[PDB]
């Protein structure tokens, strides 16, 4: 009946810019935060655009979830926010090597802008697991 | 020969966790407890990085200091752990809008991780009353 409610917070990955958590940890289930492609320490936008972006989001999310003693295996869904829709090819390479076993669910769109004219936003949730 | 020892305690820094008290007076020498860029009121780690986590820290500190009957002149030595050496410039001119005079001594590296997810965590040892 108390279930564990816990902030993540890694010096691995950007300080929060915002009013949010790295992401949240509550009984088993961890909602992250929409990542974007910042560098940990100083926290502006990789150069070199979308693919790089990725790169830095998808490692962003790996050091949240270690945090919260999981991987990218713990992951069940993402939602990939994307500036442009033609990128979604460039982008669903990238995140291959990342995701390679058991597939999160996925929702993928191009939305009109994110946060620091980003091209790419990626949100998770990710649950704890022995799984059978 | 019976010396004074106390436990400082103020509402406008971090509760302490459990065990530890913030500071602890003994004769005229505080040792303060790891101060971290954490808000006392929200117990949350403040957003934007290690320049306002350097801030909060610092801030922290002066009221833990403060409820001694000290301030800031009565510090005599700091450790800056960092979660990145490269930071150590940022967080050095900082600690100059803090630390005017007779500057404590200072040991500073880069540890593996902080409580909190942190990027900086500052420890101080004051002494009180009356010099020279």
């Amino acid at each position: 009946s108390s279930i564990i409610r816990k902030v993540i917070s890694t010096s691995k990955a950007p300080a929060a810019i915002g009013a949010y958590s790295q992401a949240v940890l509550v009984d088993r289930t961890i909602y992250v935060s929409g990542q974007i492609g910042m560098d940990p320490s100083s926290g502006q936008l990789v150069p070199g655009g979308v693919a790089e972006e990725a790169k830095q989001a998808l490692k962003n999310l790996g050091e949240i979830l270690k945090a919260a003693g999981c991987d990218f295996t713990n992951v069940v869904k993402t939602t990939v926010l994307l500036a442009d829709i033609n990128d979604f090819g460039t982008v669903n390479e990238i995140y291959k090597t990342y995701f390679q076993g058991n597939l999160p669910a996925r929702a993928a769109y191009q939305v009109a802008a994110l946060p620091k004219g980003s091209r790419i936003e990626i949100e998770a949730i990710a649950v704890q697991g022995p799984f059978t």
